[PDB]
């Protein structure tokens, strides 16, 4: 139970088993959750891809510079639980 | 290539090839990226697990109430997905 790596798998399976017409509104709402979650995951993975490209693959940057940039990215992620993040900002 | 689903794999491979002593500080910094990224993914997965438990598994909630809750969590997560950081507080 509650194997974190399976969380999305289980949500998808719950969706698949929701096949009665009186349950259809819930089914469509869960599809929206699934889409939104996979978009979050995709953006996270692009954070890695963009770091890999801007920093690690750029042979013009010194090891020192690459190290600094590498530390900076992880610090941002580490601080996100205490971050003030404003939806639909100016 | 840049296939998103393999982005962490490629980073793991770069780490593995970064074996010279002058590059060791960068290797250790990359270990920290990998650790922190995995924590981010775990926490995201727990956001699903927590919704699944609280809403979908609770047979005492009507389909209507589960639907309402599911819609609200999508609205919230959509706002979160585009929110911009302005500050963080120590602690």
């Amino acid at each position: 139970k509650q194997e974190a790596h399976r969380a999305l798998e289980l949500l998808e399976d719950y969706h698949a088993r929701l096949s009665e017409p009186q349950d259809r509104a819930l089914r469509i709402a869960i599809e929206r959750v699934i889409r939104i979650f996979k978009s979050r995951l995709f953006q996270a993975l692009l954070d890695i891809q963009e770091f890999y490209e801007l920093t690690l693959l750029d042979d013009s940057k010194s090891i020192q510079q690459k190290t600094a940039e590498t530390l900076q990215i992880a610090t941002k992620w580490e601080k996100d639980g205490q971050a003030v993040k404003i939806a639909d900002f100016i």
